[PDB]
């Protein structure tokens, strides 16, 4: 049994998906739709940019969701099994929901601009940071922060694998974090071009913002469970899956722990549908029995519908 995952922000390329949608119509017939959603050419800016345009992340986000979903039609439309579950890391929790028939697409498409909208205003432009603390388990982080903290904000916000993780905060805070990481033994505190401080407390009043856009979309029950960032949890209430978007923008990504829960659930694959392969090389760090590959070029999505 499989599961799909959908990827998040830096997956994204300039070009993506060109030769998904040279063999697939319904790839750029799902940009048009986006497109007019947004009221922009959405597939022109992926395939054009230039990077900044396309790395601004209330732009990335529609283009990744919608990157997502074409490929997620492809599959369904060239006679594809649906998966036996679906989970998301951050953004790409989003396009599980609408390929699980949660989220209408186009309202989803415009969702997740004003969340990219709502995260960019968060604080003033370096207010904030991220940090990957490289090998140093969760827990040596957790406390890491919390000395590091001294009344500003700094957090683990990704746990991605055992030995991989983002924190966000306060850009002093953050400081002070990565240092203590290092001094707790930590093979590396990689400084990210990030701004935007996602998913620690400073995202509380864009999550206050978001959560008043999400009430305005029906949400629908899925057809497929999907296991959701914040609580690692496959909720079926439209209403619950709501706030957990909601509580999903200001708390830590349990992307590890996601993967554990499928696994145990007797997924034995997980099929990356977005582009790159980032959540692909995170599989067998978390689990190493577990097998991971992509379906975002021709010869691999032909590959799996032979199976």
């Amino acid at each position: 049994q499989f599961a799909f995952v959908f990827p998040g922000q830096g997956s994204q390329t300039v070009g993506m998906l060109a030769d998904m949608a040279a063999s697939y119509p319904i790839v750029e017939e799902t940009f048009a739709e986006a497109s007019a959603a947004l009221g922009y050419d959405l597939w022109a800016l992926t395939q054009q940019g230039p990077a900044e345009e396309l790395n601004k992340t209330w732009q990335t986000q529609p283009a990744l969701l919608t990157a997502s979903v074409a490929l997620y039609r492809v599959w369904q439309q060239q006679g594809g099994k649906a998966p036996a579950m679906m989970a998301g890391h951050s953004l790409g929790e989003y396009s599980a929901l609408v390929c699980a028939g949660v989220i209408d697409f186009a309202d989803a498409v415009r969702l997740v601009e004003m969340r990219g909208k709502f995260m960019q205003e968060a604080v003033p432009e370096g207010t904030g940071a991220m940090a990957a603390i490289i090998g140093l388990d969760d827990a040596s982080i957790a406390k890491a922060c919390e000395e590091a903290a001294e009344g500003q904000v700094v957090s683990p916000v990704n746990f991605n694998s055992p030995g991989q993780v983002v924190i966000a905060g306060h850009k002093e805070a953050v400081e002070r974090a990565g240092a203590a990481c290092k001094a707790a033994g930590a093979k590396r505190a990689l400084p990210l071009p990030v701004s935007v401080p996602s998913h620690c407390a400073l995202m509380k009043p864009a999550a206050d913002k978001l959560a008043v856009e999400l009430a305005k979309i029906t949400f629908n029950a899925p057809t497929v469970p999907v296991v959701n960032n914040v609580d690692v949890k496959c909720e079926t209430n439209g209403d619950a899956i709501r706030d957990a978007l909601v509580r999903q923008l200001y708390n830590p990504v349990q992307w590890t722990k996601s993967v554990e829960y499928m696994a145990a659930q007797g997924v034995e694959h997980l099929y990356e549908v977005g582009p790159g392969k980032v959540l692909t090389g995170l599989t067998k760090r978390i689990v190493d029995t577990l097998t991971a590959s992509a379906l975002n070029e021709p010869s691999a999505m032909a590959a799996a519908l032979e199976l």
